[PDB]
Protein backbone atom coordinates (compact mmCIF):
# COMPACT_ATOMS: atom_id res chain seq x y z
CA UNK A 1 0.00 0.00 0.00
CA UNK A 2 1.10 3.49 -0.68
CA UNK A 3 -0.26 7.01 0.08
CA UNK A 4 -2.43 7.88 -3.01
CA UNK A 5 -0.63 11.61 -3.02
CA UNK A 6 2.57 12.80 -1.12
CA UNK A 7 4.99 14.95 -1.08
CA UNK A 8 8.59 14.08 -0.64
CA UNK A 9 10.97 16.71 0.49
CA UNK A 10 14.45 18.44 1.36
CA UNK A 11 15.55 20.39 4.89
CA UNK A 12 15.39 23.58 3.62
CA UNK A 13 11.27 23.22 2.10
CA UNK A 14 10.61 21.65 5.82
CA UNK A 15 9.85 25.51 7.10
CA UNK A 16 7.30 26.13 4.54
CA UNK A 17 5.72 22.74 5.09
CA UNK A 18 6.03 22.76 9.00
CA UNK A 19 3.19 24.05 11.11
CA UNK A 20 5.42 25.00 13.43
CA UNK A 21 7.21 27.62 11.31
CA UNK A 22 5.60 29.67 8.89
CA UNK A 23 3.65 26.87 6.72
CA UNK A 24 3.14 29.01 3.99
CA UNK A 25 2.44 25.84 1.29
CA UNK A 26 -0.18 24.22 3.87
CA UNK A 27 -2.38 27.03 2.93
CA UNK A 28 -1.76 27.17 -0.37
CA UNK A 29 -2.55 23.86 -0.66
CA UNK A 30 -5.51 23.52 1.69
CA UNK A 31 -6.73 26.39 -0.82
CA UNK A 32 -5.55 24.23 -4.01
CA UNK A 33 -7.92 21.51 -2.92
CA UNK A 34 -10.83 23.46 -2.13
CA UNK A 35 -10.96 25.43 -4.88
CA UNK A 36 -10.70 21.79 -7.01
CA UNK A 37 -13.26 20.21 -5.38
CA UNK A 38 -15.59 23.41 -6.11
CA UNK A 39 -14.69 23.62 -9.81
CA UNK A 40 -13.83 19.92 -10.94
CA UNK A 41 -16.59 18.62 -8.08
CA UNK A 42 -14.42 16.09 -6.03
CA UNK A 43 -11.75 17.42 -2.82
CA UNK A 44 -8.68 15.38 -4.28
CA UNK A 45 -6.63 13.37 -1.34
CA UNK A 46 -5.04 14.83 1.30
CA UNK A 47 -1.35 15.74 0.40
CA UNK A 48 0.71 13.68 3.09
CA UNK A 49 4.17 15.61 3.31
CA UNK A 50 6.98 13.91 4.88
CA UNK A 51 11.11 14.72 4.98
CA UNK A 52 13.28 12.80 2.90
CA UNK A 53 16.83 13.41 3.52
CA UNK A 54 18.28 11.80 0.43
CA UNK A 55 16.91 14.86 -1.30
CA UNK A 56 19.04 17.88 -1.54
CA UNK A 57 18.13 20.79 0.23
CA UNK A 58 15.90 22.42 -2.39
CA UNK A 59 14.41 19.70 -4.36
CA UNK A 60 10.56 17.95 -3.92
CA UNK A 61 9.67 14.87 -5.40
CA UNK A 62 5.13 14.86 -5.96
CA UNK A 63 4.17 11.05 -5.50
CA UNK A 64 1.05 9.36 -6.53
CA UNK A 65 0.73 5.87 -4.99
CA UNK A 66 4.11 5.86 -4.84
CA UNK A 67 4.97 6.99 -8.00
CA UNK A 68 6.79 9.98 -8.67
CA UNK A 69 4.81 12.41 -11.06
CA UNK A 70 7.20 15.50 -10.39
CA UNK A 71 9.90 17.55 -9.17
CA UNK A 72 11.36 20.78 -8.88
CA UNK A 73 13.67 22.84 -7.25
CA UNK A 74 12.41 25.93 -4.74
CA UNK A 75 14.34 27.69 -3.00
CA UNK A 76 13.46 30.14 0.00
CA UNK A 77 14.84 32.91 -0.25
CA UNK A 78 14.33 33.92 -3.89
CA UNK A 79 11.91 34.29 -6.42
CA UNK A 80 11.10 32.73 -9.92
CA UNK A 81 11.00 34.67 -13.13
CA UNK A 82 9.22 33.79 -15.69
CA UNK A 83 8.95 34.68 -19.12
CA UNK A 84 5.31 34.50 -20.27
CA UNK A 85 5.90 34.60 -23.88
CA UNK A 86 6.97 38.34 -23.89
CA UNK A 87 9.33 39.38 -21.72
CA UNK A 88 12.73 40.68 -22.77
CA UNK A 89 16.11 40.35 -22.04
CA UNK A 90 17.54 38.14 -19.02
CA UNK A 91 18.88 38.06 -15.28
CA UNK A 92 21.28 37.15 -13.70
CA UNK A 93 20.90 33.42 -11.79
CA UNK A 94 19.94 29.98 -12.67
CA UNK A 95 18.36 29.61 -15.69
CA UNK A 96 15.77 26.49 -15.36
CA UNK A 97 12.48 25.69 -16.75
CA UNK A 98 8.65 26.88 -15.15
CA UNK A 99 7.47 23.73 -13.26
CA UNK A 100 3.85 23.28 -14.53
CA UNK A 101 4.11 25.28 -18.12
CA UNK A 102 7.65 24.43 -19.05
CA UNK A 103 8.24 28.56 -19.90
CA UNK A 104 11.68 29.70 -19.80
CA UNK A 105 12.89 30.78 -16.11
CA UNK A 106 15.77 32.62 -14.03
CA UNK A 107 16.37 32.11 -10.34
CA UNK A 108 17.04 35.48 -9.06
CA UNK A 109 17.60 37.08 -5.80
CA UNK A 110 15.01 39.27 -4.05
CA UNK A 111 16.41 42.70 -4.93
CA UNK A 112 16.05 41.49 -8.59
CA UNK A 113 12.58 41.50 -8.12
CA UNK A 114 11.66 45.03 -9.98
CA UNK A 115 13.90 44.31 -12.25
CA UNK A 116 11.96 41.18 -13.59
CA UNK A 117 8.90 43.05 -13.57
CA UNK A 118 9.97 45.74 -15.49
CA UNK A 119 11.63 43.31 -18.69
CA UNK A 120 8.04 41.84 -18.49
CA UNK A 121 8.48 38.54 -16.13
CA UNK A 122 6.07 37.00 -13.84
CA UNK A 123 7.68 36.54 -10.41
CA UNK A 124 6.35 34.39 -7.64
CA UNK A 125 8.12 33.09 -4.39
CA UNK A 126 9.29 29.51 -3.82
CA UNK A 127 6.15 28.68 -2.22
CA UNK A 128 3.69 29.76 -5.29
CA UNK A 129 5.99 27.41 -7.23
CA UNK A 130 5.31 24.19 -5.72
CA UNK A 131 1.95 25.53 -5.47
CA UNK A 132 1.69 25.54 -8.88
CA UNK A 133 3.09 22.30 -9.85
CA UNK A 134 1.29 20.01 -7.35
CA UNK A 135 -1.96 22.14 -8.55
CA UNK A 136 -1.07 21.59 -12.03
CA UNK A 137 -0.47 18.06 -11.01
CA UNK A 138 -4.10 17.38 -9.59
CA UNK A 139 -5.81 18.46 -12.54
CA UNK A 140 -3.90 16.36 -15.34
CA UNK A 141 -4.03 13.06 -12.55
CA UNK A 142 -7.79 13.94 -11.75
CA UNK A 143 -8.94 10.87 -12.86
CA UNK A 144 -6.55 8.55 -11.54
CA UNK A 145 -6.53 10.77 -7.89
CA UNK A 146 -10.89 9.70 -8.29
CA UNK A 147 -10.19 6.21 -6.72
CA UNK A 148 -13.06 4.05 -5.30
CA UNK A 149 -12.59 5.32 -2.06
CA UNK A 150 -13.47 9.23 -3.33
CA UNK A 151 -16.11 7.93 -4.59
CA UNK A 152 -17.58 6.28 -1.74
CA UNK A 153 -16.90 9.91 0.13
CA UNK A 154 -18.55 11.94 -3.14
CA UNK A 155 -21.49 9.47 -2.58
CA UNK A 156 -21.78 9.74 0.58
CA UNK A 157 -21.49 13.74 0.96
CA UNK A 158 -23.84 13.59 -1.94
CA UNK A 159 -26.88 11.62 -0.33
CA UNK A 160 -27.56 14.11 1.91
CA UNK A 161 -28.84 16.50 -0.55
CA UNK A 162 -30.19 13.63 -2.64
CA UNK A 163 -31.61 11.17 -0.33
CA UNK A 164 -33.86 9.92 -2.60
CA UNK A 165 -31.22 9.66 -5.59
CA UNK A 166 -28.68 8.08 -3.62
CA UNK A 167 -30.00 4.85 -2.41
CA UNK A 168 -32.48 4.11 -4.78
CA UNK A 169 -29.56 3.92 -7.19
CA UNK A 170 -26.32 2.63 -5.35
CA UNK A 171 -25.71 -0.47 -5.26
CA UNK A 172 -29.22 -2.08 -6.38
CA UNK A 173 -29.09 -0.55 -9.99
CA UNK A 174 -25.72 0.99 -10.09
CA UNK A 175 -22.49 -0.38 -8.32
CA UNK A 176 -20.05 1.81 -6.67
CA UNK A 177 -18.14 0.10 -9.74
CA UNK A 178 -19.92 1.27 -12.53
CA UNK A 179 -20.41 4.60 -11.07
CA UNK A 180 -16.98 5.00 -10.23
CA UNK A 181 -15.71 4.52 -13.57
CA UNK A 182 -18.52 6.47 -15.39
CA UNK A 183 -17.10 9.38 -13.19
CA UNK A 184 -13.66 8.91 -14.11
CA UNK A 185 -14.80 8.59 -17.47
CA UNK A 186 -16.03 12.32 -17.33
CA UNK A 187 -12.67 13.35 -15.11
CA UNK A 188 -10.44 12.01 -17.88
CA UNK A 189 -11.63 14.46 -20.94
CA UNK A 190 -11.69 17.25 -18.04
CA UNK A 191 -15.61 17.05 -17.64
CA UNK A 192 -16.65 18.21 -14.07
CA UNK A 193 -18.89 16.21 -11.89
CA UNK A 194 -20.63 19.08 -9.53
CA UNK A 195 -23.93 18.25 -10.71
CA UNK A 196 -24.32 14.92 -9.13
CA UNK A 197 -28.05 14.67 -9.45
CA UNK A 198 -28.03 15.54 -13.39
CA UNK A 199 -25.44 12.96 -13.50
CA UNK A 200 -27.45 10.56 -10.73
CA UNK A 201 -30.82 11.11 -12.47
CA UNK A 202 -29.47 10.57 -16.57
CA UNK A 203 -28.09 6.99 -14.99
CA UNK A 204 -31.14 6.19 -12.93
CA UNK A 205 -32.74 6.03 -16.41
CA UNK A 206 -30.66 4.58 -18.82
CA UNK A 207 -28.52 2.11 -16.34
CA UNK A 208 -31.60 -0.44 -16.03
CA UNK A 209 -31.49 -1.32 -19.96
CA UNK A 210 -27.88 -0.16 -20.59
CA UNK A 211 -24.82 -1.04 -18.02
CA UNK A 212 -21.77 -0.76 -20.25
CA UNK A 213 -19.99 2.23 -18.35
CA UNK A 214 -18.67 3.56 -21.58
CA UNK A 215 -22.15 3.53 -23.01
CA UNK A 216 -23.55 5.56 -20.15
CA UNK A 217 -20.20 8.29 -20.16
CA UNK A 218 -21.72 9.14 -23.92
CA UNK A 219 -25.57 10.14 -22.25
CA UNK A 220 -24.09 11.64 -19.21
CA UNK A 221 -21.58 14.13 -21.10
CA UNK A 222 -25.13 14.71 -23.16
CA UNK A 223 -26.79 15.56 -19.88
CA UNK A 224 -24.18 17.62 -18.76
CA UNK A 225 -24.61 19.28 -22.33
CA UNK A 226 -24.66 23.37 -21.08
CA UNK A 227 -21.62 22.73 -18.65
CA UNK A 228 -19.79 21.49 -20.97
CA UNK A 229 -20.70 24.21 -23.74
CA UNK A 230 -20.04 26.26 -21.07
CA UNK A 231 -16.76 25.39 -19.54
CA UNK A 232 -14.85 25.71 -23.36
CA UNK A 233 -17.19 28.56 -24.76
CA UNK A 234 -18.05 30.72 -21.06
CA UNK A 235 -20.69 33.46 -21.89
CA UNK A 236 -22.14 34.50 -25.21
CA UNK A 237 -19.24 34.76 -27.40
CA UNK A 238 -18.53 32.98 -30.59
CA UNK A 239 -18.11 29.33 -30.46
CA UNK A 240 -14.52 28.87 -32.64
CA UNK A 241 -14.12 24.93 -32.87
CA UNK A 242 -12.23 22.29 -34.69
CA UNK A 243 -14.03 20.76 -37.41
CA UNK A 244 -13.32 17.82 -39.39
CA UNK A 245 -14.26 17.90 -43.59
CA UNK A 246 -17.91 16.93 -44.70
CA UNK A 247 -16.43 13.72 -47.06
CA UNK A 248 -13.92 12.71 -44.13
CA UNK A 249 -16.84 12.51 -41.53
CA UNK A 250 -19.31 10.43 -43.46
CA UNK A 251 -16.28 8.48 -45.35
CA UNK A 252 -15.51 7.45 -41.13
CA UNK A 253 -19.08 7.35 -40.53
CA UNK A 254 -19.18 4.42 -43.63
CA UNK A 255 -16.20 2.69 -41.96
CA UNK A 256 -17.97 1.73 -38.70
CA UNK A 257 -21.08 0.45 -40.37
CA UNK A 258 -21.33 -1.18 -43.90
CA UNK A 259 -18.69 -0.04 -46.20
CA UNK A 260 -15.12 1.56 -45.17
CA UNK A 261 -12.73 2.20 -44.12
CA UNK A 262 -9.73 4.24 -44.79
CA UNK A 263 -6.47 3.71 -45.92
CA UNK A 264 -3.82 3.60 -42.56
CA UNK A 265 -1.61 6.41 -44.30
CA UNK A 266 -5.02 8.47 -44.09
CA UNK A 267 -5.50 7.75 -40.46
CA UNK A 268 -1.85 9.02 -39.62
CA UNK A 269 -2.35 11.95 -41.86
CA UNK A 270 -5.51 12.24 -39.79
CA UNK A 271 -3.54 12.35 -36.61
CA UNK A 272 -1.03 15.25 -38.32
CA UNK A 273 -3.65 17.40 -39.32
CA UNK A 274 -5.49 17.25 -36.07
CA UNK A 275 -2.03 18.20 -34.65
CA UNK A 276 -1.93 20.94 -37.22
CA UNK A 277 -5.62 22.01 -36.63
CA UNK A 278 -4.42 21.84 -32.68
CA UNK A 279 -1.54 24.17 -32.76
CA UNK A 280 -3.29 26.48 -35.40
CA UNK A 281 -6.55 26.81 -32.21
CA UNK A 282 -3.90 28.38 -30.25
CA UNK A 283 -2.60 30.31 -32.57
CA UNK A 284 -6.00 31.91 -33.14
CA UNK A 285 -6.37 31.99 -29.87
CA UNK A 286 -9.21 29.66 -29.48
CA UNK A 287 -9.97 26.23 -27.14
CA UNK A 288 -8.23 22.81 -28.22
CA UNK A 289 -11.83 22.23 -29.35
CA UNK A 290 -12.22 19.25 -31.69
CA UNK A 291 -16.36 19.26 -32.82
CA UNK A 292 -17.68 15.99 -34.46
CA UNK A 293 -20.74 13.86 -35.29
CA UNK A 294 -22.02 11.97 -31.79
CA UNK A 295 -21.65 8.32 -33.86
CA UNK A 296 -17.76 10.15 -34.08
CA UNK A 297 -16.83 11.36 -30.89
CA UNK A 298 -15.97 8.38 -28.64
CA UNK A 299 -13.97 6.69 -31.40
CA UNK A 300 -12.03 10.21 -32.10
CA UNK A 301 -11.50 10.86 -28.59
CA UNK A 302 -9.37 7.55 -27.95
CA UNK A 303 -7.95 7.55 -31.42
CA UNK A 304 -6.70 11.23 -31.12
CA UNK A 305 -6.17 12.10 -27.53
CA UNK A 306 -3.64 8.63 -27.06
CA UNK A 307 -0.94 11.19 -28.55
CA UNK A 308 -2.88 14.46 -28.42
CA UNK A 309 -4.05 14.46 -24.97
CA UNK A 310 -4.31 18.49 -24.81
CA UNK A 311 -7.31 17.82 -27.35
CA UNK A 312 -10.89 17.86 -26.35
CA UNK A 313 -13.47 15.79 -28.57
CA UNK A 314 -17.17 17.43 -27.64
CA UNK A 315 -20.12 15.94 -29.83
CA UNK A 316 -22.62 18.10 -31.49
CA UNK A 317 -25.48 16.38 -29.32
CA UNK A 318 -23.18 18.12 -26.43
CA UNK A 319 -22.64 21.60 -28.25
CA UNK A 320 -25.95 24.13 -26.96
CA UNK A 321 -27.85 24.26 -30.14
CA UNK A 322 -28.14 28.14 -29.06
CA UNK A 323 -24.87 29.40 -29.68
CA UNK A 324 -23.34 30.43 -33.11
CA UNK A 325 -20.39 28.03 -34.39
CA UNK A 326 -17.22 28.77 -36.27
CA UNK A 327 -14.70 26.33 -37.45
CA UNK A 328 -11.85 27.75 -37.61
CA UNK A 329 -9.69 24.42 -38.24
CA UNK A 330 -10.30 21.84 -40.32
CA UNK A 331 -8.55 17.85 -40.88
CA UNK A 332 -8.99 16.85 -44.47
CA UNK A 333 -7.38 14.51 -47.09
CA1 LIG B 1 -32.26 19.86 -15.18
CA1 LIG C 1 -26.51 20.01 -30.05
Amino acid sequence: LEDSLGMEVGYRLIPMVDFQQDGELLGRIRSIRKKFAQDMGFLPPVVHIRDNMDLQPARYRILMKGVEIGSGDAYPGRWLAINPGTAAGTLPGEKTVDPAFGLDAIWIESALKEQAQIQGFTVVEASTVVATHLNHLIGQFSAELFGRQEAQQLLDRVSQEMPKLTEDLVPGVVTLTTLHKVLQNLLAEKVPIRDMRTILETLAEHAPLQSDPHELTAVVRVALGRAITQQWFPGNEEVQVIGLDTALERLLLQALQGGGGLEPGLADRLLAQTQEALSRQEMLGAPPVLLVNHALRPLLSRFLRRSLPQLVVLSNLELSDNRHIRMTATIGG
